[PDB]
């Protein structure tokens, strides 16, 4: 039995990964200056010269290139591994390009990411291990607060298509360049762009 990759996902291209990562930036400097942010900076953090500089509290970034996850392997030791691993669809898949559209820019307390918005063949690349359909997880991470882990992104974002789904996103507190500012409470943020990002990627497995 040969092991599987620590994990799979689309792995963006250099171009694409760049334009994204200095478009988050972007969005960190703009979100961070935003007199609505400033406002709502006690509920953001707890400690306390005046100014957050986004940036260097998501002191945690990606150190290659950007990625959308699918599963999480751990070469076979993570629950479903070799399942997701064996389906058809994943081998044809594997190494193939694909176009992801990102919808949305998002922060919370504990991450910074880019909601992706899959296709249906996308989809059939999803693993299978609430009230939101499937595929609503996806994102790629931008940034993380020092004690936080890569899994959290994913989860922040559920949250925050929660919020949505219930009416609480709001009335936008802003408008920036590439869209509405919304201000969903707890320290969490969305940008929801007026134009979806289009980037291209891989799918294939990472080995580390």
């Amino acid at each position: 039995k040969d092991f599987l990759p620590l994990y799979f996902g689309w792995f963006l291209t250099k171009k694409s990964s760049e334009t994204l990562r200095k478009a988050g930036q972007v969005f960190l400097e703009e979100l961070g200056n935003h007199k609505a942010f400033k406002k709502e900076l006690r509920h953001f953090i707890s400690g306390d010269k005046e100014k957050l500089e986004l940036v260097s509290y998501f002191g945690k970034r990606p150190p290659g290139v950007l990625q959308c996850t699918t599963k999480f392997c751990d070469y076979g030791k993570a629950a479903g591994a070799e399942e997701y691993a064996q389906q058809e669809v994943v081998k044809r898949s594997y190494g193939k390009a694909f176009k992801l559209s990102i919808s949305a820019l998002f922060v919370t307390p504990k991450t910074a990411g880019a909601q992706v918005v899959l296709t249906d063949q996308e989809l059939q690349l999803w693993p299978s291990d609430e009230g939101l359909p499937p595929g609503s997880r996806a994102q790629v991470t931008l940034g993380c607060a020092a004690d936080v882990q890569p899994v959290q992104t994913g989860l922040d974002l559920l949250d925050i298509l929660q919020q949505v789904k219930g009416g609480s996103q709001g009335e936008a507190v802003g408008e920036l360049p590439r869209g509405k500012l919304y201000s969903l409470g707890k320290g969490r943020w969305m940008l929801s762009l007026t134009k979806k990002m289009e980037v291209k990627a891989i799918f294939t497995g990472y080995y580390g």
